């Protein structure tokens, strides 16, 4: 996508060189937004050929307040392998966090019902947010959210959603981010009988692994072909009952996949 | 300030009309972001009269884990008044998630200390990151967290911070929030060694009060002057030390006042 490439660009001409955590090296940038009108097309990165089924499962497994990959494993999806323990947990991440945060008088708060329930029945409202950021359980989660905190909005009968992610891969997780994110505003606007609107993305540090030059050097030469169009075969009970079978992409021509190492 | 008043052109010019908790009306616009390289001079208004006296004195409150405003009382602020209790409190808002987040298992978290260890001892890390939205505090909250999340970066020996504000009053409490955090990061960078960078600003709900449209176009009819500079004249044992006579701005000549009604 024409953000996208020009994100990348960005990195490579203003970047600085950082050492980072995984001892590769980086060439970063600090801050960064880009918006994406749902109308013109789901944001499915056309340059490169992109995994929907991992992007799928994932969110699925999300909503379902799950932390163990068995359930992304019974689906061919090893995304998490990387940092999950020997029983197949990450620790109380993302999931946990949506669907069951822990207050400090023993209570959950079910965030993703609270949003459905705001969104229904008070709009307007400037306190619509998720957040997977709970400082009080990072020292217990495998690897800290990158995709930490999330704002609902609503204006003209139309659902956006402003993402806010402090770590990104350009390469490797910006990708599949913007799609996950354009897909679940998607569902959450079926559910509410909404249309959708746009989907914003603002970054904290925003970088690109020094061993994946070659590959990004070849992705920003091809040029981004048509966006294709998001289908949901079905509309479930709840935000809760999508499967897998209830999403198609239609239009969606693809430039070769490229290759790259992932950093743990 | 040129981006201050780019924003409100943006508002007014891109803003839908909506309604609010407050019931008073607001155009609005959803996602938004602007740098300020803090090496050019202070970020704070000069179209319009600001006061330093309460963006100070708020802040050394924050650093406190304050949060009764008897302080802001005796230093003659009154700011938060029209939230707070008959006893002065206003729940566990800023101050109190800053210096001691609660966690599920008993313990609490000092976010202000862990920063400063994290920008001393490992400044690459993409982690160094404050948030006051407390998911399962809020309802225990006089009112939920504007300016909810802050991330820190340094580069070139330099410390830039990113904010991001859920919901944001263009013409009253903006003005406020950006110099409170430009004189957060000063303070920071003193403690750390390091040179100041850029603050960026990135919005979630940015709006404009319906009763602020008047005041809002004479300040657009200013001319920007040039930005005040900021003395620190001491460098405390620790950040939580700073007193208010250690701050000096000086080349302030700013367009008079504009007074406008609070929205509670
Ligand atoms: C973001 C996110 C989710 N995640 C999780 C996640 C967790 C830690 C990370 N750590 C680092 N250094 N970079 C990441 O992008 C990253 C991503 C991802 C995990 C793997 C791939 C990946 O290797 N992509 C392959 C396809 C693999 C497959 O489908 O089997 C590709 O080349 O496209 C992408 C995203
Ligand atoms: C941000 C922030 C902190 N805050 C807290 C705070 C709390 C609720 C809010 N509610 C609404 N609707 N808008 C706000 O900007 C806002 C701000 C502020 C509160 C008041 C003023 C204010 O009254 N401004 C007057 C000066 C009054 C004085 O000197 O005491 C002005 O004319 O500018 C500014 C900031
Ligand atoms: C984390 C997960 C995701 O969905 N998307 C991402 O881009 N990432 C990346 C960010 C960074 O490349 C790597 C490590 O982050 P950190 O060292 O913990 O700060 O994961
Ligand atoms: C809150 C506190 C501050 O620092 N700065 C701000 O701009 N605000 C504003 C946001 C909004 O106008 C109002 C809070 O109302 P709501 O919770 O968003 O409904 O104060």
């Amino acid at each position: 996508m024409k953000q996208y490439l020009e994100l990348m660009q960005k990195v490579l001409d203003e970047g600085t060189q950082k050492n980072d955590r995984t001892g590769t090296g980086t060439l970063s940038i600090f801050g960064h937004q880009m918006r994406f009108n749902l109308q013109d097309g789901f944001p499915l990165v056309t340059t490169k050929r992109c995994h929907l089924r991992s992007i799928i499962h994932e969110l699925l497994w999300f909503l379902q307040g799950d932390t163990n990959i068995a359930y992304l494993h019974e689906n061919n999806v090893t995304i998490w392998d990387e940092w999950a323990d020997e029983n197949g947990d990450l620790g109380p991440v993302y999931g946990k966090q949506w669907r069951a945060w822990p207050t400090p008088d023993g209570r959950h708060i079910d965030q993703i019902t609270t949003v459905l329930n705001q969104l229904k029945n008070d709009p307007d409202s400037r306190r619509i947010i998720v957040s997977a950021w709970n400082v009080g359980e990072l020292d217990k989660m495998a690897l800290a959210p990158c995709h930490a905190f999330f704002q609902f909005y609503v204006a003209d009968g139309k659902l956006s959603c402003q993402l806010y992610q402090r770590s990104c891969n350009v390469f490797l997780g910006l990708p599949f981010n913007i799609a996950s994110y354009a897909l679940l505003v998607h569902m959450m606007a079926q559910q509410c009988d909404l249309e959708v609107g746009d989907f914003v993305w603002t970054g904290g540090d925003t970088h690109l692994y020094s061993n994946h030059m070659d590959q990004t050097h070849l992705q920003l030469s091809r040029e981004p072909r048509p966006l294709p169009k998001l289908i949901i075969k079905r509309k479930p009970e709840s935000i809760f009952d999508y499967r897998f079978e209830d999403f198609e992409i239609e239009g969606y021509d693809p430039h070769p996949g490229i290759k790259a190492p992932v950093a743990i």
